[PDB]
């Protein structure tokens, strides 16, 4: 059978319109949406105070729709998985850097992670690339002086994700800005006619971090947004798809993929092991990661016996299924790190 997955570019706080168009797809076609995938710019502002962390020009300092769903006045009709972009309540996403539900049916994948759903493995890479911030650590708790840098993709996510395709393939990978160089792998002459400003950047357009991750993992699909235009390219065996912003018709597309199994949203096994084995580099809650450690060196200590022990302890303390937690985000930050520390220390290394 077939599972219909909705892929969305930039939301920019227009959730009610997005879910309205998603419902018009289900009724005008008769097909059922399994779940929704968004490439970023979610602007998950809980209340007015969160506007400080929204890095936008003054004209875009707006609350958007998310607070209606956070308050429960609105309910997301589909399970929505998303990454962070450059227009975010960056304090919220920092609290949930290990992933988490921002409200019912809206799951943030964290700074980066892999999840499981309907037999698929989905990798997310949050943020946009700025070379001067790719080596900065994260400062916690969030400070209003970090609004300009919290949403910049850090280089270390490359080492966190590089081994994820060893056991099985990655079906879908998500980034906000494009993988660098992918613009030349499609009909770029046509793209330059509708987007003349893109031609001056040439092949250096996208993110070099997402370029490396794409070449390493080679997923079936790589989805991106940010650029407010539609685009499609082929990099070896990877189908690249770019989407626009909500409000225009190039914002939503649909992947019709085979459905072997219908399963609830679950943590990815290989990601959980990476998450536990890199705990020493994240043990300082005020500044992480501590790059005096080598993430590849920490991950080289993975064995099949330790991986099995890690999953046994993860299922005990957290559970394999990703379930909704309505605790405040600062509590979910401390809770998830508490159990990562507990599982690691029980391995005795
Ligand atoms: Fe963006
Ligand atoms: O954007
Ligand atoms: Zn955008």
């Amino acid at each position: 059978q077939i599972q219909h997955i909705a892929i969305v570019g930039c939301v920019h706080g227009k959730y009610r319109e997005m879910y309205r168009q998603l419902s018009e797809y289900e009724k005008s076609t008769g097909k059922e949406i399994s779940f929704v995938i968004c490439t970023g710019d979610m602007q998950t502002l809980r209340y007015e105070a969160d506007l400080v962390y929204l890095k936008v020009p003054p004209k875009y300092k707006q609350m958007g729709d998310f607070h209606l769903y956070y308050e429960g006045k609105e309910k997301a009709p589909y399970l929505t998985l998303f990454i962070g972009g450059n227009h975010e309540s960056s304090n919220v996403l920092l609290h949930l850097y290990n992933g988490g539900f921002v409200c019912f049916n809206m799951y943030y994948l964290g700074v980066c992670s892999c999840i499981n759903i309907n037999g698929l493995r989905i990798v997310g890479v949050s943020g946009i690339y700025k070379s001067f911030d790719e080596k900065k650590p994260y400062t916690y708790p969030p400070s209003p002086n970090d609004v300009v840098s919290l949403f910049h993709t850090r280089n270390y996510v490359i080492q966190m994700l590089s081994n994820l395709s060893q056991s099985s393939q990655i079906d879908i990978s998500l980034s906000h800005d494009w993988p660098q160089g992918i613009v030349m792998k499609g009909n770029y002459k046509q793209l330059y006619r509708f987007q003349p400003g893109f031609k001056k950047d040439g092949a250096s357009l996208g993110s070099p971090i997402n370029k490396v991750i794409l070449n390493t993992l080679k997923p079936k699909y790589w989805i991106s947004g940010h650029m407010h235009c539609e685009y499609h390219a082929e990099e070896g065996p990877t189908h690249f798809i770019a989407l626009g912003k909500i409000g225009y018709k190039n914002a939503i597309s649909y992947l019709d993929l085979p459905l072997k199994q219908k399963t609830d949203l679950e943590y990815d096994k290989d990601w959980v092991c990476n998450l536990i084995m890199t705990w020493p580099a994240f043990s300082n809650k005020a500044q992480f990661p501590d790059l005096s450690y080598s993430i590849s060196e920490l991950l080289s200590k993975r064995t099949k016996e330790l991986d099995k022990k890690i999953i046994e302890l993860w299922e005990k303390y957290i559970g394999l299924k990703i379930i909704y937690d309505s605790d405040t985000f600062d509590i979910q930050f401390t809770s998830r790190r508490f159990y990562i520390e507990k599982i690691y220390n029980e391995l005795n290394i």
